[PDB]
């Protein structure tokens, strides 16, 4: 009944007002481990800095989604932002691992909306996920992996010279 | 089973192989085409270098496609490259109706991997070919058939005087 | 029978093609280390923009013979481009030894091809030859062995932090 | 009996006079196409000047034998310059035609004196040639052979608008 509502079904609505409570979750996670490698039994200040970069962008796909819910004449609803999963990460791998497994379930998620939105034949909602959202899943996926690959080569966790130089060269000097 | 796999099907990730090697293919017959127009005999030079640039932008599709198999947790998978059909080409417009035939088979092969990406649900691979090839093929077969017409025009194969005139002023001065 | 033709002979024209053939075939041995160390499992990203860079170079080293070629009146008669011999490179220090070998194989071509233009009292394509690709070869194998004697230093193959620092400090950051 | 005089032969430094001859003689034969396509019934300005050009060209192979034979130690010997062979042209076909066979007529007398160098084992005198005679040969004999592939493909002798356009397109504005 909005007066821009056109080819806008209920459940596409009500899916993505989900995703945006999950880009949400994902960013306060990404925020949990940057306060982690930010203290100062932990101090691996790039890593920290990359995980709090990682939040921020989950924040921004976040209000991407209420801009677009608006955009189609649908309602934004929101729900509590749940804690993330852990109150401490353990180290630079545990957290990579956690971060390829949050990249995989919120892929997953946008997958499942996109096959919604085929379904209820929303050609603008399936390029959306498409141009805004699925590549950079599958990049950050990517490099998250890649990542790790190079975190178990340096010996992690046992090995704190890995885990120092890993911050030193792989991830941005912030 | 790699750590970045996600929706990715087993036969999209051999297709992708496939296309790879076609990438390869077309860029050799596209080497051979400015071989030939280079030769004395020939003598065609901005025609040459067209197929030269041709050669190498049919390159480039395929590392994209090397970059893409990682990207997704595939494999690359190489075969040989096989020699092109011809070992000489005749004249402009023999050689530039094989290129419409080239980008024709390629485009052919890439709705094929989109009707099989469709068939697999696997929008991130549909909107990979959307977005970095389809459309290319489209304009570069509209490119050459416009050649094809103007080749005619000029009096190909019999006119040297046309095919002269096409080399100076319908093809990029090199 | 080419109009430019002058004191090249048969022999010469035929082992510039099966030269030709085997540059190409050295770009491809690359192609496939670069897509190796892409691989989210090896993640070596600095080696695997060594090993691309290293595949476009023996790619204009291709390009150079056929306009050498067509220079002299000689024909190119392409053959296929036999794929690499291994589809995994195991990890640096292997794939650097496999390049070793590699381009030792092509300078040991370059020589007989030498030999030959020599025998035949071809002094253009020794010049040639000399001036455009033996010291390219004598540069980068030592340039190869170079870094096989530090990645031996570094502890290669059991030492993944040695390879993780050779990735970020032998070869350029890409 | 110079006193900068080593390794260099009398037979090579009487081959070197007679070579200097030759340069002399080819630039003379180049400035007479140069008028002859500057005659007002002849009035094909571009080719003119690319005749112009060929001759100040081999007028520069000469001086740089005189300066080579002082280098050596050897004395420059002169010899009458003979008029060339013609005193009018034909057409650009006809001229182009004559100026391919001059080249290879240089080149013939360069590769010969590469054979008497290397016969006396003079090393400095082959590089000499290599690296600043004989690929300059090389080029231009390609540059003249596609020339005429061009010409006879703009039908002359006998198409007027063909030798025209030949004019205004193949060789440089001036
Ligand atoms: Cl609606
Ligand atoms: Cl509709
Ligand atoms: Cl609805
Ligand atoms: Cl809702
Ligand atoms: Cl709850
Ligand atoms: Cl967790
Ligand atoms: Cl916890
Ligand atoms: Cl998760
Ligand atoms: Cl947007
Ligand atoms: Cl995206
Ligand atoms: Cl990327
Ligand atoms: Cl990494
Ligand atoms: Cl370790
Ligand atoms: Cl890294
Ligand atoms: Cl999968
Ligand atoms: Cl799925
Ligand atoms: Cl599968
Ligand atoms: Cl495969
Ligand atoms: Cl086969
Ligand atoms: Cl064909
Ligand atoms: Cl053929
Ligand atoms: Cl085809
Ligand atoms: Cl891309
Ligand atoms: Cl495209
Ligand atoms: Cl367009
Ligand atoms: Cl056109
Ligand atoms: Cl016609
Ligand atoms: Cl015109
Ligand atoms: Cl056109
Ligand atoms: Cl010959
Ligand atoms: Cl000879
Ligand atoms: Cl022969
Ligand atoms: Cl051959
Ligand atoms: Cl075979
Ligand atoms: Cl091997
Ligand atoms: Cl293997
Ligand atoms: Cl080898
Ligand atoms: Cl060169
Ligand atoms: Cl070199
Ligand atoms: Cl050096
Ligand atoms: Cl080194
Ligand atoms: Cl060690
Ligand atoms: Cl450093
Ligand atoms: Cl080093
Ligand atoms: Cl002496
Ligand atoms: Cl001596
Ligand atoms: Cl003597
Ligand atoms: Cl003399
Ligand atoms: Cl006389
Ligand atoms: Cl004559
Ligand atoms: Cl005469
Ligand atoms: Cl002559
Ligand atoms: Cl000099
Ligand atoms: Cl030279
Ligand atoms: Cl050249
Ligand atoms: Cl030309
Ligand atoms: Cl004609
Ligand atoms: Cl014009
Ligand atoms: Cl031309
Ligand atoms: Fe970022
Ligand atoms: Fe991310
Ligand atoms: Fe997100
Ligand atoms: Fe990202
Ligand atoms: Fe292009
Ligand atoms: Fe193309
Ligand atoms: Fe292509
Ligand atoms: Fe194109
Ligand atoms: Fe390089
Ligand atoms: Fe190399
Ligand atoms: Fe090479
Ligand atoms: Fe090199
Ligand atoms: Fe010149
Ligand atoms: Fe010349
Ligand atoms: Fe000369
Ligand atoms: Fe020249
Ligand atoms: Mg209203
Ligand atoms: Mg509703
Ligand atoms: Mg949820
Ligand atoms: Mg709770
Ligand atoms: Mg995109
Ligand atoms: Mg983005
Ligand atoms: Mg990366
Ligand atoms: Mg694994
Ligand atoms: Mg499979
Ligand atoms: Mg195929
Ligand atoms: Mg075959
Ligand atoms: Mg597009
Ligand atoms: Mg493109
Ligand atoms: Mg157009
Ligand atoms: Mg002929
Ligand atoms: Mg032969
Ligand atoms: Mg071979
Ligand atoms: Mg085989
Ligand atoms: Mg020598
Ligand atoms: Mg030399
Ligand atoms: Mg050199
Ligand atoms: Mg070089
Ligand atoms: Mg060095
Ligand atoms: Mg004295
Ligand atoms: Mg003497
Ligand atoms: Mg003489
Ligand atoms: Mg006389
Ligand atoms: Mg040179
Ligand atoms: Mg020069
Ligand atoms: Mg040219």
């Amino acid at each position: 009944v909005s007066q821009v509502r056109q080819n806008y079904h209920s459940d596409c609505e009500a899916a993505v007002n989900r995703m945006l409570n999950l880009e949400l979750y994902a960013s306060y996670t990404y925020s949990s481990m940057y306060a982690f490698f930010d203290r100062d039994d932990v101090a691996l200040h790039n890593v920290a800095e990359f995980f709090k970069e990682q939040s921020h962008e989950e924040r921004e796909h976040a209000e991407k989604f209420m801009k677009y819910q608006n955009k189609r004449g649908g309602r934004v609803v929101l729900q509590d932002i749940k804690k993330p999963e852990r109150d401490e990460w353990g180290n630079t791998l545990e957290a990579m691992q956690a971060a390829l497994q949050l990249e995989k379930t919120v892929n997953q998620a946008l997958l499942d909306l996109h096959k919604l939105a085929t379904d209820k034949v929303d050609p603008h909602l399936c390029d959306f996920l498409e141009s805004e959202y699925l590549e950079e899943q599958v990049k950050d996926i990517k490099r998250i992996g890649d990542f790790i690959t190079n975190l178990k080569r340096l010996g992690l966790p046992e090995n704190g010279m890995g885990e120092y130089l890993f911050d030193k060269h792989s991830v941005k000097e912030s």
